[PDB]
Formats: C-alpha cells, structure tokens, sequence
C-alpha cells in the first residue's frame, strides 16, 4: 500500500529513456521532510504509457511488495501519483543510473575487484530476497542503480542498489520475453508461469556476464528465433574476457533450475576468489 502523493507537489524534467511501457524522467518532489522542514526532493518518475493502462496492477505490484521489504540494496520507493489519467512511480533518484550504462562509458578504467564488489553486493541483495521467499524477476544491468562510485583515495568500494522489477514476465507478451533471452530462464520461456527463486539465480547469472563484460548485452547479435534455438540446443554464454567469474555465471545459468545454487553458496563462492 504506497503513500500517495499529489501532482501538484511534482515537476517533470528531462526524459531519461524508456522502459518496458513505460517512459522514464527525472523530476522533483515538494514535501514536508523531517522536524517540518521544506524540501524540494529530486525523484525518478517512472510513467505507465497511457496506451498499457491495462498493465497497471503488474507495474505496481512489483513495485510494492519489495517495497515492503526495507534493506540497503533495495531501491527506495517514495509513493505513486495515481491524479489523473496517470500512472506514476516516485523513486529515489540514485546519482550515478544504471550499472550497464556505466559499465560501458568506465569500461576501461573497472578492474576485476570493482566487479567482484558490486557482484557480492548484487547477491547480498538476491540472498536477502530469498530468505524473504521473494521474487524479483527481471534481475539485469540496466536493474541495477550505482550509489556511489569507488574511491581509492580512501579505498570506498561502490555501491549499488537493485531497482524495482517492472512489469511481470508473468504478463508481458511473447515477443517481448524472446527478446530478453537471455535474461529470461529457459523454462519461463517454455512457460512464463514458470515463474520462482530459481528464475532469479539463472538472471543473476546473465548479469554478472554483463557486469564482466563492461556492458555488453550478451547475444544481442542474435534475432529473437536465434536466441530461441540457442535454448533449444541447450547453449550457454562465452566467457567474458576477464573470464574470473565464468564458472560461477555458468553454474548459475544452469538448464536445470533445481540445480542452481543457492544465493549464500553463490556468496560464498564470490568470497573465495579473494
Ligand atoms: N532510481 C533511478 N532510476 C534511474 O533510471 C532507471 C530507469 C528504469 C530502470 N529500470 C528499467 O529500465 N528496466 C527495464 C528492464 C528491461 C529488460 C530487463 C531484462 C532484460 C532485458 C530488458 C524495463 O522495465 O524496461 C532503471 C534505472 C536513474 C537514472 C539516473 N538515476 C536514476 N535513479
């Protein structure tokens, strides 16, 4: 259940992309903060396209139920503005985006230990996921919000959160759910109601390879019937040049979804690497 908030206490500034459904700004929020002092709060809003309004119920769900769950690597929802025509998302704004655009523009300047960081955080976050039995579904780069960036004049790691799911894989069309292979499971694309913990380590896996690879969208050269096929014939990723995590990203991409690790093997894992 979200606070709602007023259209009048927001401001919509400049486009920042799209999602799925979805248009994507930066904003600002008018509030009362704390011991009544005035803020004027910059937010991300995420905007429901006004031709998905069916999608609604989905796009807040998620939202919502990880919201109900606090933790430091879970982005922090504000409220929705529901005035209107409108369907809106009021989000934390974090300073530094998404990690796979930042991945790409710092790709010659991230070393091995920056990526197995945001990696342990990343399961951190998936571990406290799963010992609340929930699932998010659409783990990605582009999911993933950079906090912080790594100091080495005072050896800050970065730091990072994991962003709201979006829209269910549960609901959104065919074509849609072949072109985020692979993302999406093998079995969620045999059945979308396929849909479990063990969907989110095979997505923890892909995007590892993403993080490892400065932001490379893995298969992106194949169309949507080849990425079909490259389940079909039962492939799995190359490895990343800096190959240190390929095995792991392997076992996590693993066809059976009984058979991948649990999220605090995976951090034990991550931590052995040393
Ligand atoms: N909290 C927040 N936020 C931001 O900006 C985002 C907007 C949206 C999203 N989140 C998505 O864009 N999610 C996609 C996923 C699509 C997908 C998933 C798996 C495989 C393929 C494709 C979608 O829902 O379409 C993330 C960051 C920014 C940008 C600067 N600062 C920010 N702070």
């Amino acid at each position: 259940v979200f606070h709602k908030i007023r259209n009048e206490d927001l401001i919509f500034n400049e486009s920042l992309g799209q999602g799925t459904f979805t248009k994507i700004f930066k904003g600002v929020r008018r509030e009362v903060g704390d011991y009544g002092q005035l803020h004027e709060t910059e937010v991300l809003l995420k905007v429901l396209d006004k031709a998905h309004r069916n999608y609604s119920e989905s796009f807040f769900e998620a939202a919502s139920m990880m919201s109900k769950l606090s933790h430091k690597h879970l982005v922090l929802n504000y409220g929705v503005c529901v005035c209107g025509d409108e369907n809106i998302l009021v989000q934390e704004f974090v300073k530094f985006g998404s990690l796979d655009t930042y991945l790409k523009k710092n790709k010659n300047c991230i070393n091995i230990l920056w990526k197995l960081e945001v990696a342990k955080q990343l399961a951190a976050a998936m571990h406290f996921l799963e010992e609340n039995t929930l699932i998010h579904g659409n783990v990605c780069a582009k999911n993933i919000l950079l906090i912080r960036e790594e100091d080495r004049k005072t050896g800050n790691p970065p730091f990072i959160k994991l962003s709201d799911p979006g829209i269910s894989i549960t609901v959104l069309p065919k074509d849609i759910l072949q072109e985020r292979i692979p993302w999406v499971p093998p079995e969620c694309i045999e059945n979308p109601k396929n849909l479990n913990l063990a969907t989110d380590k095979w997505s923890f896996g892909t995007t590892l390879w993403e993080i490892c690879s400065g932001g490379d969208k893995p298969l992106s050269a194949l169309d949507s019937q080849r990425k079909l096929q490259f389940y079909e014939d039962r492939h799995q990723l190359p490895a990343p040049k800096a190959a240190e995590l390929a095995n792991l990203i392997n076992n996590c991409m693993d066809y059976e979804p009984d058979h991948r690790p649990s999220f605090r093997a995976i951090i034990r894992d991550l931590n052995s690497l040393f």
